[PDB]
């Protein structure tokens, strides 16, 4: 009625997600179908509404600009949530670009990463964990060079006490999750995120097994300079308090000299 249905862009067993376009603008958008009985956590807007956790955590970060998807509209229906989000165009995911192009020159990453630490932040300060950071859920408008998160699906209230539930990527998911069924939110994300960072500049991720993680040790198969091993190992530290805050990340010496989205497009890109 007031989105006419595309194809689908992707599907789970939490539901599916179709490109659209709105009537009254011909905005692109996506078209995401939450099945109730698949939704593990609810959350409540200040009206009492049960909805999706989903659509909690997205309001509080779809204030103004950022680098994360925004939400624009959500339906209820008798048996699942309709959410309406915002669609770049054209756009690939980060995980489909490394596919076809292999391991990202280092000044790629950079910018890449740079974006989705500024995202994450984003989330953080909102008060938002999003704990599903991984390449397939990263959008990257081509045209523009911008990168835009995606799927708060497995997200949560930020809390500063430990997280005892874990719905996202197992090969993304810390040492301290494998072993103890526990982890700490933002320690937890830095891990997630040295994963990525491996991911853009190896082309692949570091670990496969539980056993892979738990040892965590990192062996490179692809030429990378000192200081992003640095930190890589750094962010992929076995102890949760060892790991660099985001701060740090940033303040590190291979973070310097970031491209902006439209040079790292014009360069990488175009
Ligand atoms: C299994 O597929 C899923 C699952 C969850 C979400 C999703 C997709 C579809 N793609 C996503 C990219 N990686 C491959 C799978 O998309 C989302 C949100 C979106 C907002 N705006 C967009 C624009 N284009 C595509 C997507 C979205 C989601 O939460």
């Amino acid at each position: 009625s007031q989105y006419q249905v595309g194809p689908l862009l992707g599907s789970g067993g939490f539901g599916s997600v179709y490109s659209g376009i709105r009537v009254s603008d011909n905005l692109p958008v996506a078209i995401k179908h939450v099945e109730k009985d698949r939704i593990s956590d609810w959350g409540e807007l200040p009206n009492g509404t049960r909805v999706p956790m989903e659509v909690v955590l997205l309001k509080k970060v779809s204030s103004g600009f950022s680098g994360v998807i925004r939400l624009l509209d959500w339906f209820e229906r008798p048996d699942s949530f309709v959410l309406i989000l915002e669609r770049p165009e054209p756009v690939q995911d980060l995980f489909d670009f490394i596919t076809e192009r292999g391991a990202l020159q280092e000044e790629l990453a950079r910018s890449f990463f740079w974006q989705v630490l500024e995202a994450v932040r984003h989330c953080h300060n909102c008060g938002v964990l999003h704990r599903d950071i991984k390449d397939e859920n990263i959008l990257i408008d081509l045209n523009r060079g911008e990168l835009k998160l995606i799927d708060f699906g497995s997200g949560a209230l930020l809390k500063d006490t430990v997280y005892t539930d874990f719905d996202g990527t197992r090969v993304y998911s810390p040492p301290e999750w494998i072993r103890y069924h526990r982890y700490h939110g933002r320690s937890a994300a830095v891990w997630s995120l040295g994963i990525l960072l491996y991911d853009m500049v190896c082309g692949d991720i570091p670990f496969e097994h539980d056993e892979e993680i738990i040892r965590g040790q990192v062996f490179f198969r692809q030429r990378v300079s000192s200081e992003c091993q640095h930190l890589i190992r750094w962010c992929l530290a076995l102890r949760p308090s060892d790991r660099p805050t985001f701060e740090e990340i940033q303040n590190h010496p291979w973070m310097q000299d970031v491209l902006l989205p439209q040079e790292t497009a014009e360069i990488h890109l175009h």
